[PDB]
């Protein structure tokens, strides 16, 4: 699994890369990602030995290139970096942040998100996710305005780098960094 999350200007777009094919990420709205205002065209394939690379410079876990508004990223995730955790079992909140009390401790995190309501997520369908006016979230890659969201079961979360899917019983994640857990890894 080669999956990649462009960010740029607050957009944010996603990319299943499979083996041996190509993509563009410009303004034409036909390429593969389309983003207003970028200024750049950014073609992705692999070198000869298989790595991704955007303009023929692999990407490996993150790479940057200026554009017209703001910096474009491109974080590349693998397999390496997913892992499933179970629910609480008897709490009704769970936290994803960098202090040593959060559930699922991630150190590069600035702030940490409540993932909530998931007692009756086999009857709601979804949980709700509560961030700060300073942590920008996106559900299904589109930025979430109100500072509690609703997240249903297969959507997909991004916030300060990782990648989150709400399941009925508990949720997969992709981080390039470390995770430590009180929370049982399916
Ligand atoms: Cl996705």
């Amino acid at each position: 699994m080669h999956k990649l999350i462009i960010k740029y200007n607050k957009q944010l777009k996603m990319l299943n890369l499979r083996d041996g094919k190509t993509y563009t990420i410009s303004e034409d709205e036909r390429a593969d990602i389309t983003l207003k205002s970028l200024g750049e065209v950014i073609h992705l394939e692999q070198n000869n030995q298989g790595t991704w690379q955007a303009n023929h410079t692999s990407i490996n876990k993150v790479l940057v290139r200026k554009g017209d508004l703001d910096d474009i990223t491109l974080q590349l995730y693998t397999e390496a970096d997913y892992a499933s955790f179970a629910y609480p079992s008897i709490q009704d909140t769970m936290t994803i942040g960098p202090n040593a009390y959060d559930d699922m401790v991630i150190q590069s995190l600035m702030n940490a998100i409540i993932i909530k309501d998931f007692q009756s997520i086999q009857e709601s369908q979804y949980v709700r996710i509560v961030h700060d006016k300073n942590t920008d979230v996106y559900i299904n890659y589109e930025l979430q305005e109100q500072l509690t969201n609703k997240a249903y079961i297969g959507d997909h979360i991004y916030v300060e780098g990782i990648w989150l899917e709400v399941q009925a019983d508990g949720l997969n994640v992709l981080s390039q960094n470390t995770v430590a857990s009180s929370l049982i890894r399916l």
